[PDB]
């Protein structure tokens, strides 16, 4: 049955009532404040990478766009994260969470403690915007239709941390997916992009809270800190 | 940082399976010294698959980077041994046969719909290293090989029959040869280390979901799930 442009987005959103990342218990633990400081650094040192890498994505797909007027829009993703200078962009408060926490800027920049689950779960992203339909690697970006950065619930965190964090694709999707295959292959998108951040989620919570078992080139408590 | 001789890089490249190869995991000292249900040998099995059916996959894009026909001809025959001759002789075939052997229909299997999100990841990207980094990096991910069993393993489990249990180098010398600075020989050394980590991070997966705390993501296989 095709769905009409309101049957898909409920669709759509339904995949985020039940699959987006707000409701992995590693999430819930970091809002209720119930994480401990190596655990908060664990998720800083790896939304980190995840938050660098949006860029690197983006880039991917923006190479893909088949004409001007789609690379215009696109393109302001990647202004946006980069901003037009060092410091500026926003990429840059996640790098200051975690100075915020206690790393080395360079620690931090290297990559070097990142779970493999967190680089994979990028790779996969990455992978998937290159290879797959426009249609699909336009409607991975859907999870931003589920729209905040927890933080001042821990006293480790300094008032100067929290000083820096102070309608295209939903559109794109409707107009295109003109067949149910289409419109399959565009929920699953989503799915695909709920797994991409649910898989760091669980890789967090084995290695820190339960049952705490770090893999061997991951950060441990102590290392790549002031 | 210096330079190491062909004996020190072997040295060092051997220094990083024992201290980071998949034997050393919590998932597979469980299923090796046979503390595992059978729903968690399941769920082994049906993951494992999918890191063994893509292997050839990886050969096929590691084949299409080789210069030349002499090493294509030396790389073929990994394909040529877990794709086999005919339609049930291959590698690959066990794992379709064990997966089976522990009662997953075939079509299953074989669609991967019950795989952990991270097991296809961390196979997936395997595949797009060895596409996609240098040629050295690429081989060098190959040299797990040097420490490699699943035969006797599986035989400390009741529920696994006699059936089942019977369907149970070029790459360092090239290492040695071509990482001739120390950037080339930290590159082989980090291609190594990396396939482990796709090794190790499958097994944090399977335990996660399936030992403990037991947390199975949305669409992973459950209990009574393609039998």
């Amino acid at each position: 049955r095709l769905l009409s442009h309101e049957e898909l987005e409920a669709a759509l959103r339904d995949i985020g009532a039940r699959r987006y990342h707000n409701l992995h218990p590693f999430h819930r633990l970091l809002h209720d404040g119930k994480l401990s400081k190596d655990q908060v650094r664990a998720w800083a040192l790896n939304r980190y990478y995840y938050q660098a890498m949006i860029p690197v994505k983006d880039a991917a797909l923006l190479a893909r766009l088949p004409d001007a007027q789609l690379r215009r829009i696109w393109r302001q993703r990647i202004v946006d994260h980069d901003g037009d200078h060092e410091g500026d962009g926003g990429i840059e408060r996640w790098l200051k969470l975690a100075e915020g926490v206690g790393f080395t800027r360079d620690y931090v920049l290297s990559t070097k403690g990142i779970l493999s689950a967190t680089r994979f779960s990028v790779d996969a992203y990455v992978h998937f915007v290159s290879e797959r339909s426009l249609l699909e690697a336009i409607a991975s970006s859907l999870t931003e239709m589920f729209s905040v950065a927890m933080l001042k619930n821990y006293d480790f965190i300094t008032k100067d941390t929290l000083a820096y964090f102070d309608d295209f694709a939903l559109d794109y999707v409707k107009r295109h997916a003109t067949t149910p295959e289409m419109q399959r292959a565009a929920i699953d998108a989503l799915t695909f992009k709920c797994n991409v951040l649910w898989t760091q989620l669980d890789a967090l919570y084995f290695a820190y809270v339960a049952p705490g078992m770090v893999p061997p080139d991951a950060w441990q408590p102590g290392e790549g800190l002031v």
